[PDB]
RNA sequence: UCAGCUCGUGUUGUGAAAUGUUGGGUUAAGUCCCGCAACGAGCGCAACCCUUAUCCUUUGUUGCCAGCGGUCCGGCCGGGAA
């Protein structure tokens, strides 16, 4: 695709954990060690992107959901900005357990959010008695800092894509329990065995995570395009 | 009058069960915040009730007497609404 080994290079795909952490599952992607620091086979990274890239732009067309999860420090606000961008929905706060396993139950938090949020453009606060109106607005911050990502998703995705597969273990767990495909970004010190695509590489640099959803935001793009509520645009 | 006791869905365990409800703080309080495979909800806590402590408005008799006028010195009388 548009990626190349190249740029991953520049960004630091390529750069893993220490030896100690790793993952025995990840041997086949690992292409040696430097400095006590496993260095991940970008000759294998390659390819697998791709076909990732491709299998998510016939989600798209076929008019599918992406949810982008990733919460850690490093991938929370560029996870948001591809999601936004992209149109499709994201968490980049702590995932809620339960959140797909339990969505029964977090539609009802979701409907919460959108009460507040009308209330607060109406303006029902400043007639509440000021301690309310606070708490209302916490609760308010509350909620939209965790559901804010899903909030017009309306029902189950039809695809994962995750940043950090070991720290976001338990929301690829979900999919699985579920049957949802998970595309994820796999550091060397992670269990790709719960992945259906798995995409061997940096998930600590800014830079490897900002390639990443670039390159998936701009996929989704094109496929979501292709249909369209359309035939072919 | 102790701050406790539970449920739904989800998840863990072959199972009895567990989680939530544990943890860091904090409170009279399972009180509240943060974290967190839990997400929510109910009965309890608190509040809504009565009374007491301050002020304002209205009303002023059988209750009151500051300014007045008398007076048998008793708000006693005419009055006054302070
Ligand atoms: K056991
Ligand atoms: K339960
Ligand atoms: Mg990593
Ligand atoms: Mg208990
Ligand atoms: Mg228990
Ligand atoms: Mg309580
Ligand atoms: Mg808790």
């Amino acid at each position: 695709a548009t990626v190349s080994m190249r740029d991953m290079l520049k960004a630091g795909v390529h750069f893993g954990h220490q030896t100690r952490y790793w993952n025995p599952k990840m041997k086949p992607f690992i292409f040696g060690a430097r400095n006590k620091v496993h260095i991940i086979n970008l000759e294998k990274t390659v390819p697998m992107f791709n076909e990732a890239l491709a299998e998510l732009n016939k989600i798209a067309s076929r008019k599918g959901k992406i949810l982008f999860v990733g919460t850690k420090r490093a991938a929370s606000e560029a996870v948001k900005d591809a999601a936004l961008s992209c149109d499709q929905f994201f968490v980049n706060h702590r995932w809620l357990g339960g959140m797909l396993t339990n969505w029964k139950t977090v539609r009802q938090s979701i409907k919460r959010l959108k009460d507040l949020e009308t209330q607060s453009q109406d303006g029902t606060f400043d007639k509440l008695t000021k301690k309310e109106a606070l708490m209302r607005t916490r609760e308010l911050e509350k909620l939209e800092n965790s559901l804010g990502g899903i909030k017009d998703m309306g029902g189950l995705p039809d695809a994962l894509f995750v940043i950090d597969a070991d720290h976001e273990h338990i929301a690829i767990k979900e999919a699985n329990n579920l049957g949802i495909p998970v595309f994820a970004i796999v550091d060397t010190n992670s269990d790709p065995d719960g992945v259906d695509f798995v995409i061997p590489g940096n998930d600590d640099a800014i830079r490897a995570v900002t390639l990443y959803l670039g390159a998936v935001a701009a996929t989704v793009r094109e496929g979501r395009s292709q249909l369209a509520s359309q035939a072919e645009e």
